């Protein structure tokens, strides 16, 4: 084929995100049975129905028996086959089980998108499939130059916001990309001038990235159990790189991850300290801020293209009896995010 004119790092990025074997690896990591539920048999309506059953299990847990629950638990395993042999699978009887499976279903939702892009589409052996796959993202991706001003600010954000409690690894920034999802600038227009616009981190496993870049960051669907998400069904960000970077789920065995930087229109924050499984915001609020015990030093906030970058070292927030060690931000309308950058990270596991 014609061999592809995209920069090496952009090509390596497309290779990672569309990797089929990585998709399967993630599925077995969640205990799915690939013989009963292969990648190609994944569908939306099956994920949705599984989300529904998990909402049934949530109802029964909220109202308190291991016996009346057995039936609900079993229905979930009927819909999403797990790898337990001739079995008896573990009982889904608590809040932890609902959170754990809801996460699993979130990931399947993005993997189904990635796989559908790979199998929709046309087949032309004279084209570099790198080029073919890039185009399916409907996202302009450029390499940010190491000596630019935006590179220096991003590297400082990474450098300053690695929490001491996440010191089991550190991060090197391998490549910084600037990304522009088609139509997203247009979608964000209503919020483009809102107060409290912040540049924030969103980490996810590499196998979700094709979905995120084609569809943007999305909210978990109606069917999904609201209780599976600490502040309900929104899009979640951090101001500490290490808190987002933990959601990459990298390891010694695959230590390259991907992390986003999004412009997030927070406006008037509904500030909270403990779990609140809300489905709408109080009138007049635009976001939730989960209040951390530690925050980037407010006084070291800097500007990048008109947007606040909270890149200070962590200090005490002064907030007292909170569930959260670090800040968390949630928006509940997809149009309040505009994705700006994508970092490829190398994780040095010190353990
Ligand atoms: O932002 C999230 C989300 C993400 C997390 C976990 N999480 C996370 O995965 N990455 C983070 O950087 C993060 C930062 C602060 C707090 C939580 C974070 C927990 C609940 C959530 F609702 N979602 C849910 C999965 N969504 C995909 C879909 F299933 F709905 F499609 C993307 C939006």
């Amino acid at each position: 084929h014609m061999k592809s004119k995209l920069p090496k790092p952009v090509q390596d990025l497309i290779k990672m995100i569309f990797d089929v074997e990585s998709m399967k690896k993630a599925m077995v990591e969640y205990e799915i049975d690939l013989q009963k539920m292969p990648l190609g048999k994944l569908s939306k309506r099956q994920i949705q129905a599984a989300y529904s059953i998990l909402s049934e299990v949530q109802q029964a847990v909220s109202q308190g028996s291991d016996s009346q629950i057995l039936d609900l638990s079993n229905r979930f395993y009927t819909l999403i086959p797990h790898d337990f042999g001739m079995k008896k699978p573990p009982l889904l009887n608590n809040a932890d089980s609902v959170q754990a499976k809801a996460e699993m279903l979130d990931n399947l939702l993005d993997i189904e998108v990635a796989y559908s892009l790979l199998r929709g589409g046309s087949d032309d052996s004279s084209k570099d499939p790198i080029d073919v796959n890039y185009e399916k993202l409907k996202t302009d991706i450029k390499v940010v130059d190491r000596d630019s001003e935006e590179a220096e600010i991003i590297r400082k954000y990474v450098k300053n916001t690695h929490a001491t409690t996440h010191n089991a690894y550190d991060l090197e920034v391998i490549d910084i990309f600037k990304i522009e999802r088609e139509g997203e600038c247009q979608r964000y227009k209503p919020f483009k001038q809102l107060h409290n616009r912040r540049l924030l981190w969103h980490g996810s496993r590499t196998t979700n990235f094709a979905g995120i870049l084609s569809q943007g960051l999305r909210i978990a669907p109606p069917e999904a159990p609201v209780t599976g998400y600490m502040f309900g069904k929104g899009i979640y960000f951090a101001d500490m790189v290490s808190k987002s970077a933990n959601y990459c789920h990298t390891s010694q065995g695959d230590p390259i991850g991907l992390i986003l930087l999004g412009e997030v229109a927070l406006g008037n924050m509904y500030e909270l300290k403990h779990a609140s499984h809300i489905s709408k915001l109080p009138k007049g609020k635009h976001s939730v801020k989960g209040l951390g015990k530690t925050t980037p030093d407010p006084s070291a906030n800097i500007s990048l293209d008109g947007v606040d970058v909270p890149l200070g070292t962590g200090i005490s927030s002064g907030v007292n009896d909170t569930s959260l060690l670090y800040n968390e931000y949630i928006v509940y309308d997809i149009a309040q995010v505009n994705l700006k950058y994508l970092l490829k990270l190398k994780f040095n596991f010190k353990t």
